């Protein structure tokens, strides 16, 4: 079995899609929207945002068409592609965030990128022109450091976030290490929080929605990761 | 060559990713806030908004398991999946639907199914309680091109204040353009989404990936296999 090939419709919708740009231009307008709305009512302390990097800001999805053409998954050459620094920034995602730096709200970029690749990150932010694209605003993620809770809260501390923005749950606040049944129904409680505090993009090439039918154990053989995505289609039995 | 197997994870990601589910919220959070702004301001004629149907209101993502479980794509079954009306609701949608409903606004459910399956389409949105579930509000497709004709005919008795869709051509502007044409009007009408056109996320099928085929499915599994990989996008 070759997992790389199961990936494919999935890469290619996230790389050519019209569809996928406008889903994040939507999400754009709507945290334009909702960022507006949220100077209006005001804040104790002095408005941050909060951002994800990779399928949020930046487009990664060249590394997955590579996992595709060599057959050789996440992370093979993940750390070669971070280092070219040459993603590209996601539709609307520049715009919007030289909107919010002119409105003199501070940006948070909280990514799970390894804080050893900041220097690659500022560069690849530098590149596509992302506002405070420095260490005291790119928030990676320590070793050992289980998901993003820590970076929210320190910036909850001196910021009042008013918006998150991301393609993975857990770049929100609490959707961490989720069963995928209870972190669906976590969504559904929450319901009301997404495009209002909680804007999401689409990411179905990758991520914690896969990490859970793991049980977030990418350790486990291909032979095993193919069952599981086989057995958990729910499928029409004619 | 089991070209079922590339939608493998596309599927199962719209089928079980919370995020999907968050998406649709999202889409119709947003829908209601521009429904209720759109009604503050009025309208000339009475307001409508206008709903595909698959992918979007109901979901079909069973079918699509079943065809990459059973390595057959499609019709395969289709037709079957169609009469057994038994889809559900996407996330959101009923609710949104009822709220709509209630403002006094006419909801169009806009499909490309086809006109022989209104019945099993009226059953499936009864069983689900989708409103106005009725042959004058659900426009389905005439096999005499897109959606363009039947947006038309609503906007002479109604402001369509709203679309929703999964695929670019739920909305105007977007039939059958390249993959360049249609992102660049993307580009264009940026503006448009999350305020007059709502998009779900669908990465299963879709006018996406007609247009990398240049809108002719008439391809062997081999053809559209080398199509998608010479359409991925590596680096060096
Ligand atoms: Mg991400
Ligand atoms: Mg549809």
């Amino acid at each position: 079995v070759k997992l790389t090939d199961q990936q494919l419709m999935a890469d290619l919708w996230y790389q050519t899609a019209g569809e996928m740009k406008a889903l994040y231009y939507q999400g754009y307008n709507t945290g334009q929207l909702k960022l507006d709305a949220a100077l209006a009512k005001g804040t104790e302390k002095k408005p941050a945002i909060v951002l994800d990097l990779d399928e949020t800001v930046l487009d990664n999805s060249p590394h997955q068409a590579m996992s595709v053409k060599t057959g050789k998954g996440y992370p093979y050459k993940w750390d070669d592609w971070i280092n070219k620094a040459e993603a590209e920034a996601l539709p609307g995602s520049i715009d919007f965030l030289k909107y919010t730096e002119s409105k003199g709200v501070d940006i948070y970029y909280i990514s799970n990128r390894k804080t050893n690749q900041l220097d690659a990150t500022i560069k690849n932010l530098e590149r596509v022109g992302a506002p405070q694209a420095t260490k005291e605003h790119i928030l990676l993620q320590d070793p050992k450091e289980k998901g993003k809770e820590k970076r929210r809260e320190l910036v909850s501390q001196t910021h009042d976030i008013v918006l998150f923005f991301g393609d993975n749950l857990s770049d929100f606040t609490g959707f961490d290490g989720k069963s995928v049944k209870d972190r669906n129904q976590a969504v559904t409680d929450s319901k009301a929080q997404f495009g209002e505090k909680f804007i999401i993009f689409p990411n179905p090439m990758y991520g914690d929605w896969e990490g859970a039918l793991y049980d977030y154990n990418f350790k486990k053989s291909d032979a095993e990761k193919d069952k599981i995505r086989h057995d958990n289609l729910k499928s029409f039995d004619a």
